[PDB]
């Protein structure tokens, strides 16, 4: 199950039923969960954790040092991750806590780049060449389409869709679809929310969207919408708007 | 000619005068044609065929499984292919017939991605980072410039130019140039057709272009243009327009 | 310090305190300077020079043949280069002198592509997936943001900023910021010049910018601005404008 050509540094912790293919690399401080597959040439570097039932594809690099001139450290990836070929997930820095963190059920396609000190939730999907700059945060179920870069310190809420062939500089309210360059909120991510919620929550989210974005001060509108609000999903939108540190981009 | 470090699984079929460099990988079901070069680290996976006089460059991956959550299978590449570094050509699925197929004389530059169940004709050129989503079809002599993604199930006719730093969602009539995001037909691909045809065919194609695209219903205009038509190249445009499944994007 | 798995062809010249990790490749004509690190899988090919204290990261390819159908040769990289993962720096051709050249202090991030016969000065920064086509020249301190391609034979002057998620076809005057697709001069690169010069030079550059770009014939304006001019930095702008071979793109 471990190819003799694999370089597993003394100190690496490997779980049950792990498969390390030829010419892969695991570091002395690496922790490879149970039932994980590391394919030919992939490199798990630094103080990096790969959770159970993850698959790291050929030549993907997890735990390389940050891309930064001025420079305990690593990457933590949850369970059931898929990291496709040539992905570069860099470690964190002392401006965070030394760690880049990814939740469970990540699906990260080829050439994807996740920069130092990112924080991705669960069930994130990154399409080919999506690039997250430093300290980007993505909520659960966010999708980022292909060839789209996200500016450092950007937050994308849960259930967002950031379209491909776009470029994102500001924060994106939960359950919204953003597109363009600079990318802006166009609508709800209707596909994502119809997959997950009932027609009733969906309609609640549509009303909430119009109530927030149609006209007026977004923060004024979010506080008002919190009044007596029944839906925890509309609440996340509202609190996210109130808490925004980079502002929200909106299309007209 | 085969480096000892190369991993050639028992079952791999290798032709005459093949060169497999260090740390490359060939599968038990792979078929490597005569006079082929597989460079260091490249991986020929699954039930994949590489035709004669092809060159697969360092770390290019041919025959990896599709990028898809819900998941006999492979990739067939014709003769005289050039596949540059870090290219990802994924196998097909049972929604096609399990195969991704590329014709002869392919020139596929670095980081290029060809998704499951694509069908590329002959003398295709893909520039750096061009990305084809699932079930994309490209006719003979089509060029796709760099950093351009094509939406799944898109058909591009023969002799098209899809410009770089664009994004393509709809079908592209043969011999046309498309550009933008969303990308649209701007003109004929005048460079491509002047390389291949005489000034007379060229002028026939220019007239045909104006006759099809100037004003009016494109399908009405294509049937009319088929009337008594002398040129097989104008016929392909017309039939392609009539047969279109995703529609044709046109600029104004 | 050299892993046994590394392939160092007889003829390779290696300096003091060099580290070649597992599965890396150095050619018979390669010259690796002192205190250089070649990480796992990276390939130094052809008649290529890597200057002292450079770091080539996992799987980066330096000295591969040009991407060109119609085809002594190599790449020369100055001291203290950082070449991140999966970068493709191709050799030159006989249309130049066979060499692609990069000065000192280069910082080249993941998936970056430098095409045949490029000439990069010192302290260049290329962000993820920046792509230089053939014969591109970049002056000292130029930055090219991420996912931006530069058209072949383009010259970018010293201290330019070419923004990310853009596409560059024309020449860029020194100390300017360019953005868009096609990308155009928007302003000075105020961040770059405030890092390097005093408030006085900065203001001189701002005046010079307005004097050159506000209205009128750019060449007429550059000759006039050369009249009695005190600043060598304003002179470079002016001479560059006068010497331009592809023209200067300017925004309105
Ligand atoms: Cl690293
Ligand atoms: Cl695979
Ligand atoms: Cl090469």
């Amino acid at each position: 199950k471990i190819h003799p050509s694999a370089v597993i540094e003394e100190g690496a912790q490997l779980g049950d039923d792990v498969v390390i293919e030829a010419y892969a690399y695991v570091s002395k401080d690496a922790k490879i969960g149970n039932n994980v597959v590391i394919k030919q040439g992939a490199r798990i570097l630094s103080d990096t954790t790969i959770g159970d039932h993850s698959r790291v594809f050929s030549y993907a690099i997890v735990g390389d040092i940050p891309q930064d001139i001025s420079y305990k450290s690593g990457v933590v990836i949850g369970k059931n991750a898929t990291i496709r070929e040539f992905a570069t997930i860099n470690s964190g820095t002392a401006k965070g806590d030394g760690f880049t963190r990814i939740g469970d059920n990540a699906f990260i396609m080829a050439y994807c780049h996740i920069a130092h000190d990112c924080l991705l939730g669960n069930n994130i999907i990154l399409a080919n060449n999506a690039t997250l700059a430093g300290h980007v945060e993505l909520g659960d179920f966010t999708v980022v389409g292909g060839l789209t870069p996200i500016h450092q310190f950007v937050k994308v809420g849960e259930g967002c869709m950031i379209a491909g062939a776009s470029a994102l500089s500001q924060d994106i309210v939960p359950f919204c679809l953003a597109e363009g360059n600079r990318a802006s909120i166009r609508s709800l991510n209707l596909v994502g929310i119809r997959r997950r919620f009932d027609k009733d929550e969906v309609d609640r989210l549509s009303r909430a969207f119009k109530t927030l974005f149609r006209q007026g001060d977004l923060k004024e509108n979010a506080k008002n919408l919190l009044e007596n609000q029944e839906s925890e999903n509309v609440k996340k939108m509202c609190h996210f708007i109130l808490e925004t540190k980079r502002g929200i981009p909106v299309y007209r």
